[PDB]
């Protein structure tokens, strides 16, 4: 799918997680987020459309999703262990990465 749709998924499932009642819900939402981060990792954002795929900017962009997915995995680990509150905490930490990239390239 496309960037906007991916970012919607990221955003919706982040809310789902803040409101979550059980670990399956969280798991499920993180899994969806993961699939979206990996998709967005392939995209070229409007801001960077004139830039070489090679460029420091494009690499930085993709790296942000590498970090995001990494963190999502840490959150998934906790959710699989059924630590709901800790997984919710972890997902809140995601936001700094969302923001960091948004400032540069959104
Ligand atoms: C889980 C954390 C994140 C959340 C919750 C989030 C959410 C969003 C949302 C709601 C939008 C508005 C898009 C729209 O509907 O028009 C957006 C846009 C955008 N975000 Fe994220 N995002 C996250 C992580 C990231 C990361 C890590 C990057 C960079 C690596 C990034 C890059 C962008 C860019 C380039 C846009 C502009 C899209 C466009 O102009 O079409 N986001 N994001
Ligand atoms: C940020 C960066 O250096 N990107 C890439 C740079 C590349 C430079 C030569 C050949 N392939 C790539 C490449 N292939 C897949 C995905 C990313 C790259």
């Amino acid at each position: 799918a496309d960037l906007e749709d991916n970012m919607e998924t990221l955003n919706d499932n982040l809310k789902v997680i803040e409101k979550a009642d059980n670990a399956a819900q969280v798991k499920d939402a993180l899994t969806k987020m993961r699939a979206a981060a990996l998709d967005a990792q392939k995209a070229t954002p409007p801001k960077l459309e004139d830039k070489s795929p090679d460029s420091p900017e494009m690499c930085d962009f993709a790296a942000g999703f590498a970090i995001l997915v990494g963190q999502i995995d840490d959150a998934l680990k906790l959710a699989n262990e059924g630590k709901v509150k800790e997984a919710q905490a972890a997902a809140e930490q995601l936001k700094t990465t969302c923001n960091a990239c948004h400032q540069k390239y959104r």
